């Protein structure tokens, strides 16, 4: 049987951008956060072993190059789901969630 959905938003980046784009990414984040709250996900402040999903802006295909203490390493070690913002926004759409609204 399944367990409560607990989502951690990775706060670390592996990309550079200007201030404008940061704000735009932060909006995307909050907007996504708001969507998952709606479906009833729990949105945890800290990362730990009870997270079921990490939503990250960083490079998933390159996790193998990360330190062992990096939350993305740990998430993969722990068979958690790691999603990009795109895949996440897909998840919400396909589940009939008004993103625009």
């Amino acid at each position: 049987m399944k367990r409560d959905s607990r989502i951690y938003f990775d706060i670390t980046d592996d990309v550079e951008m200007n201030t404008y784009n940061k704000s735009k990414m932060d909006k995307r984040r909050d907007l996504l956060k708001r969507g998952f709250l709606t479906l009833g996900a729990q949105i945890t402040q800290f990362f730990d072993t009870t997270v079921t999903i990490v939503i990250t802006r960083r490079s998933v295909e390159n996790i193998y190059l990360l330190k062992d203490t990096d939350i993305l390493s740990r998430a993969k070690k722990n068979y958690m789901k790691v999603w990009s913002y795109e895949k996440a926004a897909r998840f919400l759409k396909n589940l009939d969630v008004d993103l625009d609204h």
